[PDB]
């Protein structure tokens, strides 16, 4: 029965607030808790910055890659929201470690982009889906066009379900090493950017992580794991509400985490 409160529950929020919602909610095999329009496309936004940070400590654990190299820019580098990447600037580095952390945390696209130049753009984060068994998700364009969202476009985009499964691969699924797994958990929970969305609608006792997206359009999203009650879980929301506030976007993420936990509370163990 608690599957059918939490679609009903999510259709009441997408008709109150003239929203779409695209939840899925994984166990750490990507076995399906519960999930809405899982399967519909949303704009990833800069959710994907979590797998590009995953992206590179892979090659990190397989020796192509240290934290601790330099990767040298200029003024061209600099784009909307770009905190640590214009601070750096004139020390003329950050080093991919820097780079990487920024991405998770900050979402500083000037950071995601240096990254993309290093690994041979978009099409080498889309490789990198394809290698950890996600067949849905697309990145096409670097920041901040990536984040448009105009309707219909199917660039860089994924699915609920897709990136849900993506998440708990990263986290669960032994796709890092122990030590970089645990590094960017850590990223995650220590988020700077996620404080009013999911983890406003989770209780306070839950170790939650995750990263935001903004989209044109309307777009607001938040995808990361939770654990609650000794189990964990991975989590993805996408949501789209062309007519709300940025605040009220921000609102309708963390009622959609109230609504998660009415589900999980609710799922026998």
């Amino acid at each position: 029965s608690e599957k059918l409160t939490f679609k009903t529950d999510l259709e009441k929020l997408e008709r109150e607030k003239a929203a779409q919602i695209g939840v899925a909610i994984v166990d750490p095999q990507g076995e399906i808790v519960a999930g809405h329009r899982m399967a519909q496309r949303f704009a990833m936004c800069s959710t994907f910055k979590f797998p590009l940070a995953a992206l590179i400590f892979e090659r990190i654990d397989s020796g192509t890659e240290r934290g601790d190299r330099k990767l040298s820019y200029g003024p061209d580098m600099i784009v909307e929201w770009s905190p640590a990447t214009e601070r750096f600037l004139a020390s003329g580095h950050m080093t991919v470690l820097e780079a990487a952390q920024a991405a998770v945390q900050l979402s500083d696209n000037g950071a995601t982009n240096l990254l993309l130049r290093e690994i041979g753009g978009p099409a080498a984060m889309t490789q990198y889906f394809r290698k950890i068994g996600d067949s849905v998700s697309r990145l096409d364009r670097k920041e901040p066009e990536m984040s448009d969202n105009t309707p219909g476009d199917l660039r860089d985009t994924t699915t609920p379900i897709a990136m849900a499964r993506t998440v708990a691969k990263v986290l669960y699924g032994g796709a890092l090493t122990s030590t970089s797994t645990h590094t960017i958990e850590r990223w995650l929970i220590g988020n700077q950017t996620g404080d009013a969305t999911l983890r406003a609608g989770f209780p306070k006792d839950w170790v939650v992580g995750e990263k935001t997206g903004t989209c044109a359009n309307g777009g607001r999203n938040d995808i990361g794991f939770f654990k609650a009650q000794e189990r964990d879980y991975a989590v993805a929301v996408y949501t789209t509400a062309p007519k709300l506030s940025a605040v009220e976007r921000d609102e309708l993420v963390a009622s959609v985490g109230q609504v998660i936990t009415q589900l999980i509370l609710s799922t026998d163990k």
